[PDB]
DNA sequence: AAACATTCGTTCACGTGAGTTCCAGTACAAGTCTGGTC
């Protein structure tokens, strides 16, 4: 949806942005939430977040992790603990339709190994790790973003 | 007074360090390939 009148994810989050931010833009992660269990389908199998079907009792969640501009302000040069607390003013979650991944500090090993074993727990690929004063270089890859699966 | 031994500047050979050119190997970007799913 690119109005709120029509949309599949839109139409619900028009209304979630505080009233000053009038220009945003966010990257983030679409997938699907399944409502009677308030738990997200695990891509792969039973259904594909392109193109759902409609009568699908599963709906459109979208997680956000960044924020490049704020009122025409242009966050790209800025640091990741800055953008982060720029993207903690800019909408009030509401659950099941748009929220901000939580993220943890951390300065140990031992503590990098427990998320790890914790996500193969939980049933997730692995966990990433963001470096605080990472600047947002679009089309580079592990500048300041690294991954971690088992 | 004559013969033999020692010494010194000279010569050759051999060994070691520093500069130059050519080539083997390595880390990573990008192209290409492929599997599964709806």
């Amino acid at each position: 949806g690119a109005s709120p009148t029509e949309g599949s994810l839109t139409p619900f989050i028009h209304n979630a942005f505080k009233a000053d931010i009038q220009i945003c833009i966010l990257d983030g992660e679409m997938m699907a939430y399944n409502p009677n269990t308030q738990t997200f389908m695990q891509k792969g199998t039973k259904f594909d977040i392109k193109r759902m079907v409609e009568d699908s009792d599963l709906q459109t969640c979208y997680c956000v992790f960044d924020v490049l501009m704020v009122n025409n302000k242009k966050l790209g040069h800025e640091t990741l603990r800055k953008r982060y607390e720029i993207l903690s003013s800019i909408f009030t979650p509401i659950p099941g339709r748009i929220e901000i991944v939580q993220k943890t500090q951390a300065h140990t090993k031992n503590e990098v190994i427990d998320a790890l074993n914790e996500a193969i727990d939980k049933r997730e690929e692995g966990i990433m790790v963001k470096q605080p004063l990472s600047i947002y270089k679009p089309d580079k890859r592990g500048e300041g973003w690294l991954k971690i699966k088992p």
